DNA sequence: ATTTTGACGCT
């Protein structure tokens, strides 16, 4: 009752490019605006793997993981924009330089986290705040919303989308009472009114479309941000919670879309997340840890504290490639050739940013897999990284894992690598 | 033969 908590104290966002590799080369070529296209990296092998795919070419069953060649086969108009190569690897680059320029915008509004290349998290409590005073109990038109979608809404007593749309968020803002400060509902709309013109900068001045979620956790926003896109925005309070979770899979919500979704489904008998609350918090613990349990019990009702933390720039700066099948690298020559080519593409990344960011790495993280292995991973080996020279990071990298090498012979390299990976981490200020 | 990333938790 009056002591239990509802989670409602944070307005949180989370915004989403969309389709973002492919929004950055329409933005290059015009040619490609509007139309189905999809990114892909190399094309040797079955045309190349598509990465990213315009929704005017997912209408045609065109997916991320395809080949260009299979994809070609749903729609033989699809336009193709290749990534870079550099140094004989694909060089996402122009990927991420095109993240810093949404990333910067977004931090012009508020504190956020990046997520990953094309999202970050937003906490706009204090700007939700701050907007409230600046209203005076002025109520908010819907003028100010013409992107949001309110989950849960339409309901009770038009057939086009829009209208929907709009019938829907007529009803909240009639049932808004904007005159308590303190109103989760309120706050949450005022957060969707800074969203709008959050998108609305990025896109003015990147010329990239987004789709955001605004809730009152990182978990709800996330969930919010799929459910209309692309180019839309939807916001999911509290109250929608319950309605919303009654026929949403366990595995649609973040951290639970692989095997520990996989194990609540199998242990509990269960399909929705909202059958999660028949089950004390004891229970939850006892079949999925005192951590899980507890996240668990709270999540099914909505309720979320993970922090938005304050950082828009990477923890750690990496770069891999993989050597499939016959492609292994079998002679020392040949890994010794490959690490020095992701051990040049990494002084350049580390140099630039060491130049914008004042910081500097200082530990060279090696990882290699070896054929026959199921695993991403078949060892990681850490050395100080103390100088942004390539030849002395590929030199050390090779001396912490040369010793993995089985054959007898010494040029041979046994058993092939089929994965190379340097990673540059614990960054320092400089 | 998706590939190339990135963050975080466990022990
Ligand atoms: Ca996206
Ligand atoms: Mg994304």
């Amino acid at each position: 009752g009056p002591h239990m908590a509802t989670g409602q104290d944070r307005v949180v966002a989370l915004v989403d490019m969309d389709c973002f590799f492919v929004q950055v080369e329409q933005r290059q070529n015009p040619h490609l605006r509007n139309k189905p296209c999809a990114v892909v990296q190399y094309k040797s092998w079955k045309g190349g793997g598509i990465i990213a795919v315009s929704y005017e070419a997912r209408a045609f069953g065109v997916t991320r993981s395809m080949w260009a060649d299979d994809a070609k086969k749903l729609c033989p108009d699809l336009l193709l924009a290749q990534v870079r190569e550099s140094r004989g690897k694909a060089n996402l680059t122009k990927y991420r330089e095109a993240s810093v320029e949404v990333m910067e915008i977004m931090s012009r509004f508020a504190v956020i986290e990046r997520a990953a290349i094309d999202e970050a998290y937003v906490d706009l409590t204090s700007a939700v705040q701050e907007r409230l005073q600046k209203l005076q109990g002025q109520p908010i038109s819907a003028d100010l919303l013409p992107s949001t979608y309110i989950e849960g809404l339409p309901q009770g007593p038009t057939v086009q989308k829009e209208g929907m749309r709009k019938q829907g968020l007529f009803q909240w803002l009639d049932s808004l009472q904007i005159d308590n400060l303190t109103s989760p509902d309120l706050q949450l709309t005022v957060g969707a009114v800074i969203v709008e013109e959050m998108r609305a900068a990025i896109e003015r001045e990147t010329g990239f479309q987004c789709s955001a979620g605004i809730s009152h956790n990182k978990v709800l926003a996330k969930l919010a941000c799929g459910l209309n896109k692309p180019n839309r925005q939807t916001l999911v309070s509290h109250g929608s919670v319950p309605q919303l979770f009654s026929q949403m899979p366990i595995r649609k919500i973040r951290s639970l879309g692989g095997k520990l979704g996989a194990s609540v489904i199998e242990i509990l008998g269960i399909e929705y997340m909202g059958e999660l609350t028949q089950f004390t918090e004891s229970q939850l613990q006892s079949h999925f840890g005192e951590k899980n349990g507890s996240w668990l019990y709270a999540m099914c009702r909505g309720i979320e504290h993970d922090p938005v933390k304050p950082r828009q720039l990477p923890k750690t700066i990496g770069c891999s490639k993989n050597f499939p099948g016959k492609t292994a690298l079998a002679t020392r020559e040949q890994v010794q050739w490959w690490l020095l080519q992701l051990a040049q593409e990494l002084e350049e990344r580390l140099t630039k940013d060491r130049n914008d960011n004042d910081r500097v790495a200082t530990q060279l993280v090696v990882s290699i897999r070896v054929q026959g292995d199921k695993r991403l991973s078949s060892l990681r080996r850490c050395c100080a990284l103390t100088r942004y020279d390539a030849h002395k990071m590929s030199h050390d990298a090779f001396t912490v894992i040369k010793n993995c090498n089985t054959s007898g012979i010494q040029t041979e390299w046994s058993p092939p690598l089929t994965m190379l990976f340097l990673c540059a981490t614990k960054f320092s200020a400089s």
